[PDB]
Parts: structure tokens; sequence; C-alpha cells
């Protein structure tokens, strides 16, 4: 091979650098207006979105980004040990994708980083922390999986695996049985959010749907860079998950569900974005100090994979609620993650805003803000579902 | 339509906003080594690069590009008059090709600048000399298409016309009978001209391959933007084209005859390649107070047509040496208009490059700094080819 591996090389560099470019031309035109916050009231003033995420974290994160990379693939090789050991461990699953990966285990290493932890500390806690995250989310998520899929045989891998367990354990209780699209979607939103933002005359509009605009560019930017800096080492986790598990569960895309169910969507994503709303109106009522602006992709995927969940388990009503519930729960949990980065000691401006980053992961983070403790504590807890996951899978195939 | 006239108005600022951004990149990353040869040798430092060129146009015409558009598109209604009435001019052909459009009338126009014209006397001149230049160049190498293409119908409207001209009658007389594929060839060019400015370790060596890859990058966020931010106007420039002039002749990129004769594309280019290098290996042996870093598009793309016409009309012994001393008056030619603009009172740190853009535009650019009244001249050049051309029409119709 060789040859191709040089081109892979070349190519997620090629990534890497496209990635710059778009946080460059995503910071000239923003940076004034956070700062410019600073001149009028409350700083900050905070994006949600999981690419604005990732460039606050490589900003963030300097040379020392690569621990993301360590982590990524030290964390993917403790999965791979969770499912060659799945006799003893009942963990079936793999997380495979790369941009997921690589913005969570980014996330979970700028956390480790901002509160001040060595190299080694931040590769092996995000690594432990990140592993047990997918082996046991989408290892929990593969059988309603397969009730939404029809027995499809995957599991899901994305930010919302807890979120969606709430939806598949709460729902049952409440019912009964990319350029322009991205561009003008995220686009909308800024503008939308910005219309929200003077409830608190075509000039000032038509600088509100171009601040949209060159927003929504440098996000593309950013998105386009990212896939292509992830394509081909995913596509290297593929060749090796290929071999060393090849008959485990694939943890793939969320959207892989959305043709199972296309009713969930514009309605799961309509109340998830009412939450949003509901939530960033008691934000700017309380006079938090910490303004957040909500972004496309975690409303439409987040809010509509648990408006799938809650509509196969809970129908419309389970998906109006739960979904409320979740995107209300998303902003308010990103603003206090941002809240505990602020006080930890750095300046961060972006958070992935979705389901099991804004619910599940702000508790943990405060509890290793607690005590050093509280990671072992989660470790006795992976025990606590890792040997009662091995019985019964025990219990499952030999029966 | 309506709603697709504002879609198509927002597609087209949109991609403007990503040439913004790629331009932001460019500069950013590439200004301290400008700066650097301020700080060391003789300054300048320029790029044979027509995306290149673009962005230095936007950057010294800053709010007043829309002049570019108003050439353009008043370029394009004469064109229309010129082939409305092709029975008293004798013009066929008709430009279509958006991008090529705004690159030329945006060099001309921001020559037309610098020299310090008003807006008025910019847009019209511009728009003259570019009507006349596409009707004209295009119109003169239609039988000649038709024969290298075997008469598929169509002429070329490209940026080496007139080199195709000289090449088809100096040839009889010398012989017998995106992504990644831009970016590694830019960047392999990048690389190998870097190699030749050390022609006057590892850690220098990927440094140098890695500032090409970010040149690399940044060009083709430029040429992505570019060709997105013309596609819809573009669009209904063809769209009117079709109703006002259906039976004209499409005066098409030069690429769709490489297929005629895929032979003469590497050979060409391999001569045009040479003669970049001997060229500049001339400025730096002269030590001219300007350098020239060569680009990807210029030689492969002008050489490669001048290689198929000259090659169908002079074999390959015509191509290689109308292919080199093409591609010294490319590099010498570019960096006497980088001169002659350096003296009219500004820098411009990178040239179109291509064949008639440094071998027929250096001396009208010139005479239009001696005398104005050369412009007319021209005017005056266009009768004594359109008057004659007129009856060459009738007799090839009637006879
Ligand atoms: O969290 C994310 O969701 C989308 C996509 O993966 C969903 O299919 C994306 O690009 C993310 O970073
Ligand atoms: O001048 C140019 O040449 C190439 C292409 O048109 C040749 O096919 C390109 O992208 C330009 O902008
Ligand atoms: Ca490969
Ligand atoms: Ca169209």
């Amino acid at each position: 091979d060789t040859t191709t591996v040089i081109k892979g090389t070349i190519k997620t560099i090629v990534g890497f650098m496209i990635v710059q470019a778009g946080s460059g031309f995503l910071v000239a035109n923003f940076k004034p207006i956070i700062e410019g916050l600073s001149k009028y009231h409350n700083l900050t003033g905070a994006v949600i979105d999981p690419y604005t995420s990732m460039q606050a974290t490589i900003q963030t994160m300097a040379d020392n980004y690569a621990w993301v990379g360590y982590a990524v693939i030290l964390a993917l090789f403790l999965n791979i040990l969770l499912v060659v050991c799945r006799r003893i461990t009942g963990i079936r699953t793999i997380m495979l994708t790369g941009h997921i990966m690589f913005q969570q285990a980014g996330l979970v290493a700028v956390f480790y980083m901002i509160i001040g932890a060595s190299m080694w500390e931040t590769v092996i806690y995000t690594a432990v922390l990140m592993a047990l995250y997918w082996g046991i989310s989408s290892n929990i998520m593969y059988k309603p999986t397969q009730a939404v899929t029809g027995g499809a045989g995957f599991s899901i891998g994305h930010q919302q695996q807890i979120a969606s367990w709430i939806a598949v354990k709460l729902a049952p209780k409440l019912g009964d049985k990319i350029f322009h699209d991205s561009i003008s979607a995220t686009a909308l939103v800024m503008t939308v959010f910005f219309g929200i933002i003077l409830l608190s005359k075509t000039h000032w509009f038509m600088y509100i749907f171009e601040m949209g605009l060159k927003f929504a560019v440098a996000i593309q930017i950013i998105v386009t860079g990212v896939r292509m800096f992830v394509a081909e080492l995913s596509e290297a986790f593929k060749g090796i998950s290929e071999r060393v598990i090849p008959n485990s569960v694939l943890a793939i895309d969320c959207a892989a569900i959305y043709a199972f169910s296309p009713n969930a969507m514009v309605f799961g994503f309509m109340w998830g974005a009412i939450g949003q709303f509901v939530a960033v109106g008691l934000l700017l009522g309380f006079s938090s100090p910490i303004l957040i602006i909500p972004g496309f992709i975690p409303m439409f995927f987040s809010n509509a994979t648990i408006g799938v969940f809650a509509n196969q388990f809970g129908g419309w009503k389970s998906v109006m609620k739960i979904c409320f519930i979740m995107g209300i729960i998303e902003v308010l949990g990103s603003a206090w993650v941002i809240h505990l980065l602020a006080t930890q000691g750095t300046t961060f401006n972006g958070w992935m805003g979705m389901a099991d980053w804004a619910l599940f992961f702000p508790p943990i983070l405060q509890g290793i803000v607690s005590i050093p403790g509280f990671f072992f504590v989660l470790l006795t807890l992976a025990i606590v579902y890792m040997v009662f996951a091995s019985k019964q899978l025990r219990s499952e195939e030999a029966a």
C-alpha cells in the first residue's frame, strides 16, 4: 500500500487546513461581536453547534490538539477491547464515525485541559470515558434501534444515545402507537435567533441575513474540512474493525434511521426548536451572564432522533413533551457547561449542544470538578452495567 | 420565476463570501512572505495564476468590484449586438464562460482603476475591450477549432485565442503531419518552484510542502467560490443568448478540445513548464526587480491549448517551439505588467499569466499608458477587421 497511506496523510492535512481557513473566516467576522459584547453588557455569547465547538476546541487546544487524535485512537482501541471481550463485558457495538469521535473526544480533552490536567491524564481519562460512553451508549441503544429499524442489525452511534434511552424508557408512559441546504438552514436559524434578540429598517435586517450567511458559510467550510480531515482515518478505523471483530455491531450515524420514520422528523425537530426557543427566552429573561445562540444541527438531528424514538415508543405526545424538555435541557445545560468552563479558567465560546452533551456530560464534568475520584466512581458504574450486560448476553445467546 | 431570482442572488452572495474566505486565508497565510521579501532583497513577489490575480483584484478594488460586474454585463450586451449584426460585422462567436468574463474584465477594470480613471471610463473602456477581444478573438479561432474538433460546431472562448492564432499561422512552417487533483498539481508546482528558489533539511522541505498545500487550499476555496458566484449570473447570460441569438456559435472552454488531442496535453504543458522554468531562471539570473511564482492553471491550460492547435497545424516540433516561447513570454510578459502596474502607483502581487495576458495585453496596457488615443486606435483596428470580416461572411453564405 505505502503510497495510498501518503495520499491519506496529505489529504487529511489538507482537511485540517480547510478547517483552519473556515476558522479564520469565522473569527475575522465575529470576534468584535463577542468582544463587542464586552463593551456592552454581560459578556458571552456562545453558539450551540458541534463544528463551532470543534473550532473553539482547536483554537484553545493549539498544537496540543494532537491529544484528541491520541485519545481517539486509544479510545477506539479500548472499544475494540470491549467488543473482543463481549462475553464478560456484554458490549457488542463499536463506534466508527470519525467526526463524531473527534468532536466528542475533542470537547472532553479540552475540558480536561481547561481544568489543567497533564497530557497523559487527559489522554487516558478521555480514552476511558469516551470508550465507555460509546460502547455502553450504543450497546444500550441496540435493542430499541432494532425496534425502530425492524431488526436491521445496527445500533445508533451519535450524540443522544442516553437521551434517546430516556425517551425509550419514558415514552411508553405518555403515548399510544450539502452546500445550500445546510447554509440556508443554519443561516435561517441565525436570522431567526437574531430576530428574537430584536425582541429584547431593511438595512439592519439585511445585515442580519448577511451575518447569518457569513456565519453559515464559515460553518460549512468547517464542515467539509472536518469531513475530509477524518474521512481516511475513519476509513482505516473500518479497516481494522473489519478484521479484528468481523461479526461486530456497527454504531453508525443517527440519520441512518430517519428513513425508518420520516414523520417524526419535522415535528420532533420542530418541538425541539420550540424547546430551545423557550429556553433562550428564559436565558434572556433572567439576565443570565451567558447568552446561547442555538444551531440547526443539534435541534434537527438531536431532537429529531429523540422524536423518532419518542414517536415509536410514545407517539406525537411523547415527541412533543419529551422533545420539548430535551431542547430546554440542551440550551440550559450548554450554558451551564460554559459557566463551568469560564470558572475553570478559560474562555470557551462553543459547545456541542446535543442531547447527551447538555444533559449527561454536564453532571460528569461537574463530577470531575468536585472530586478526582468521581472518575473511578464512573468506572464502578461501568462495571455495574458491564457485569449485568454480560449476564444478559450469556442468557441471550444460550437461551 | 421571482423566487428562483432571490434564490440565485443568495447563491451568488454565498459564493462571494466563500471567495472572501479563501482570500482571507490566502493573504493571511502569505503576507509575511512578501513582507519578508521587503525586509531582505527586491520586493515582489508575484503569482502567475488567474484566481490569485482575481483575489488581488478584489483586494485592490474593495467595494468597487461591482464595476467589474457592470463591465461584464455591458460587454455581454455589446457582444450580443455584434452577433445580432453578424452580417455587417462578421462576428459569429459569443463568449458565455462567465468566470473567464469576470476574470478578464476584472483585470482590465483594475488596470483602468490603478491608472486612476473614473467609474464610467473604466466600465466603458473595459466593456469595449472585453467585447472586442471576446468577439474578435473567439471569431478568429472558429475555423481552426472546426479543423481540430472535426467540425464539432463550436469555437474557443478562453485566455489564449490570439496566441492560438499566432500558433495556427506559425505552425505549418515548423512540422510535418478537481479537489486534490488541482491541490496536488498546484502543490507540486509550488514545491518545485520553491526547490528552484533553493537553487540560489527535512523541516525546510516539509514546510515547503506545507506552504504549498496552504496556498493550494486557499486557491481551491477561491476556485469553488468563483464558480458558485458566477454560475447563476452566467446561466442568466446563457438564458438571454438562448432567445436573442439561438443560431449563434458558442465560444466554450478550451479544455473541451483536449479530448480531440489527449497527446498534446502533457507535452505542450511539458515544454510550457520548461519555458516557465527558463524565464523564471532568467528573472533570477538578471536580478529582476520582480520575482515570479508560476501557477499550474496557466502552464497546463494555456500551453495545453497552444499545444493542441500547434500540434494540429505543426506537429510536436511546433508544439515544442511555440509552447516553450509561449511560456517564456508568459513569465516575462506578466512580470512586465507587474512592473508597469508598479510604476503606475500601486502594488499587484499576481497576474493572469495566461498566454494572451502576457503577450497581447502587456502592449495594450503600455500603449494606453503612453497615449489614451491608442485605445481609439484599437477601435479603428476592429473596423479593419469587422468591415473585411463582414464581406467574408457574405462570401461564405451565398458563396
Ligand atoms: O453531530 C453531528 O451530526 C451531523 C451528522 O453526523 C449527522 O448525520 C454532523 O456533521 C455532526 O457533527
Ligand atoms: O482560466 C481558467 O482556466 C481554467 C479552466 O477554465 C480551463 O478549463 C480555470 O478554472 C480558469 O479559471
Ligand atoms: Ca484509502
Ligand atoms: Ca440553476
